[PDB]
Formats: structure tokens, C-alpha cells, sequence
């Protein structure tokens, strides 16, 4: 199946991806606590559900929250500041929080059940976002022998992952504040900038954006 885009709300961070984030692709974002992460994974959640032709895929999301940070009025408030109903928008988010690693890693094979089922109705599951990818992984893995346990571990969620995106052509999009090898398709480095400005470059140009009532933008 051919690759889908969905636009970020910004035009620069759109061309530095090569026309937003992609579908049957892990894209991961990762920076400092405040550089904007999860502003931007509670802006595409919302871009998504716009039709084609203004850079959305008609598509439902499922939202795996690790840290309590995901905000339903700040989905409803982006919504309604981009012509969109809050509260449709809002019903197309499937949430589940993650109490650790491993229920993160069966939440994962868990939303396939949901993925299928949706697969032909006109909003399949377009968006998979996991926030934050790593943090039960940095939490639980800690001491001599757990790089490699941890990374054999993420290799296994990743690889989950990539097999959700590129069977059922999902965006998967995922979270990690921050010389470990690293199994996304595409890693970007956000920070923060001069001016309130967030700046986004491709890991392996630079985006300027802003954090907005409309989520993020130019
Ligand atoms: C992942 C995210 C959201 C979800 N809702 N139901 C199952 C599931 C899995």
C-alpha cells in the first residue's frame, strides 16, 4: 500500500519531514522535558482526523499514555481553534495508560484487536502514539546488565511497533526525553529556541515552530 501523510500543523516542520510524518514508519521525537513532545503528538492526534486534501487521513488514533500527560481539552481545544467538532475528534482517540514496561509491550499487541476491527470503516486507525516510549523502560532497566536487557526489550516493542505500521499502513509515533542504538524509522531532535520557538532537526535543516491555541504552527 502507498504511504500516507499526515501534516504536523506546521508548514516548516512539514518540509523538514518530507511532507509530514509517514504512514508503515516509526517516527520518534525526542528532547528535553519541555521541548514540546507531547505538544506535537496531541496536534497530530487532532491532524489525522482532517481529510486528505488538508493533510489529515480520515483516520482514528490510539493513544498509549505512560506519564498521565495526555489532556482531552487540549485535544478538543485544537480541535475547535482548527474548525473541527471537539468532541468528534475527541471520540476518535482510543487512550489507555501503561502501569509499566511489559503492560506497555501487551497494550501494543492489544491494539491490533482494535486496528482490525476499524481497518474498513471510513476513520481506520491511522495514528498509533506512544508517550513516552522509554520512561518505564529507563525506570524498571537500571544497573550493570540492563543496557542490553533494556535494549533487547525496546527491540522487541519496537519491532511491534514497525509490524502494526507497516501491516496495517498506521503512522506510529512515538516519544523519548533525552550512544544507544536507536530502531526508528526516522528520529528528530527537538529543543527549545529563542522566542518561545521550538526547533526541530532530522537525527541520521532545522523546522521552527511554535506552540499555539491551534497546537502547533509556523
Ligand atoms: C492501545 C491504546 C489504546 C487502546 N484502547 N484499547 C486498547 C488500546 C491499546
Amino acid at each position: 500500500a502507498t504511504i500516507g501523510r499526515i501534516s504536523t500543523g506546521s508548514k516548516s516542520l512539514d518540509k523538514l519531514l518530507g511532507g509530514g510524518i509517514e504512514t508503515q514508519a516509526i517516527t520518534e521525537v525526542f528532547g528535553e522535558f519541555g521541548s514540546g513532545k507531547t505538544q506535537l503528538a496531541h496536534t497530530l492526534a487532532v491532524m489525522v482526523q482532517l481529510p486528505p486534501e488538508e493533510g489529515g487521513l480520515n483516520g482514528s488514533v490510539m493513544w498509549i499514555d505512560t506519564e498521565n500527560t495526555f489532556r482531552p481539552e487540549r485535544i478538543r481545544e485544537i480541535a475547535q481553534n482548527r474548525g473541527l467538532d471537539p468532541d468528534e475528534v475527541l471520540k476518535h482517540i482510543a487512550y489507555a495508560r501503561a502501569f509499566n514496561s511489559n503492560h506497555q509491550m501487551l497494550l501494543v499487541q492489544q491494539a491490533e484487536d482494535m486496528i482490525k476491527e476499524l481497518l474498513n470503516t471510513d476513520r481506520p486507525v491511522k495514528l498509533l502514539i506512544v508517550d513516552s516510549l522509554t520512561s518505564h523502560f529507563r525506570s524498571e532497566y537500571i544497573g550493570r546488565g540492563a543496557l542490553a536487557e533494556r535494549q533487547q526489550k525496546l527491540a522487541k516493542h519496537l519491532a511491534d511497533l514497525h509490524r502494526l505500521a507497516n501491516l496495517y499502513d498506521i503512522a506510529v509515533f512515538v516519544t523519548n526525553q533525552v550512544i544507544l542504538a536507536h530502531s526508528a524509522t526516522l528520529r528528530v531532535y527537538l529543543r527549545k529556541g529563542k522566542g518561545g520557538k521550538r526547533i526541530a532537526r532530522l537525527i541520521d535543516g532545522e523546522a521552527v515552530f511554535s506552540i499555539t491555541e491551534k497546537g502547533i504552527e509556523d
